[PDB]
């Protein structure tokens, strides 16, 4: 698919940085003709084929047709998408109030934590009733709309690595960040909607210890790590924590997918239950 043409810069205004990684920058931004305000993500696009910087076309646009899928309260919106000969520029539903990652790093309460968890998985039940697994699930992937408040609401953002999963699984070497992917991507194998509610244990463990379950010194350490499910809960961090939280990180944190819990499952789990 090819996308609008034009130069950004004749309908929007750019402003602060908001983000900025591997092949991408993030910038705050504002449309001339509605006055309304977006993230604009800028993502460099690969000059040749076989070179390995910048993004494939392949992946870009499969990055963009799940964007335009989904429209739900705790995902990223995408209003507009622009290229050029360097970038795709995506257009995003703006959110102010900072990566999930940031206001952990300023650990929650159960309550603190469920009320974040349970947008989460909110937000990980439509796009998994829509076959996407999104398989970057981490802190960093969660943003605030205002941090200012008690009870913060979320967006799930960082489509770069979704996919649909139309036969239950697909084979495509998928890879996250290590603290957080499934022994099933740590072990090059097919991958499916299971992946990302392991990520959710992880993300779960973290909420409520303010420590990471399977973090090595290495990245080779923490991949071996998950793939040994070499994890406890610590007394220091988990005295005052309730069994039946223990219960629900256990439930996801399992080696074989077919025997952790479904999107479904952790929603009917007691501890989130209401
Ligand atoms: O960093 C941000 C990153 C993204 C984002 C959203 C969806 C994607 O598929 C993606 O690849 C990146 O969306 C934002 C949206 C915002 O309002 C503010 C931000 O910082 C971001």
């Amino acid at each position: 698919t090819v996308f609008r043409q034009e130069n950004v810069d004749d309908y929007y205004d750019t402003g602060e940085e908001l983000g900025s990684g591997q092949f991408a920058v993030v910038k705050k931004c504002r449309e001339k003709s509605t006055g309304l305000q977006y993230a604009a993500k800028f993502i460099k696009k690969r000059r040749t084929k076989s070179s390995r910087r910048g993004v494939s076309r392949e992946d870009i646009e499969r990055e963009v047709s799940i964007l335009k899928e989904i429209q739900h309260p705790n995902v990223i919106t995408l209003h507009e998408v622009y290229e050029n000969k360097t970038d795709v520029i995506l257009i995003l539903e703006l959110v102010a109030g900072g990566e999930l990652f940031d206001f952990l790093a300023e650990s929650l309460t159960e309550e603190e934590a469920t009320e974040f968890l349970k947008q989460i998985l909110n937000g990980v039940y439509y796009l998994h009733s829509l076959q996407i697994a999104h398989f970057d699930l981490k802190p960093e992937n969660i943003m605030l709309l205002d941090r200012n408040v008690p009870k913060p609401r979320i967006k799930i953002i960082d489509f770069g690595l979704a996919h649909k999963i139309d036969f239950g699984n697909e084979f495509k070497n998928i890879f996250g960040t290590p603290e957080f992917v499934a022994p099933e991507i740590v072990n090059y194998e097919p991958l499916g909607l299971e992946a990302d509610m392991w990520s959710i244990g992880v993300i779960t463990y973290i909420l409520l210890s303010g420590a990471s379950p399977f973090l090595g010194d290495t990245k080779q350490e923490t991949l071996a790590n998950v793939s040994a499910v070499n994890y406890e809960f610590e007394d220091e961090y988990f005295s005052n924590t309730s069994a039946l939280a223990k219960d629900f990180i256990r439930r996801l944190l399992v080696k074989d997918p077919k025997k952790r819990m479904t999107i479904q499952d952790s929603l009917q789990h007691p501890w989130i239950k209401p």
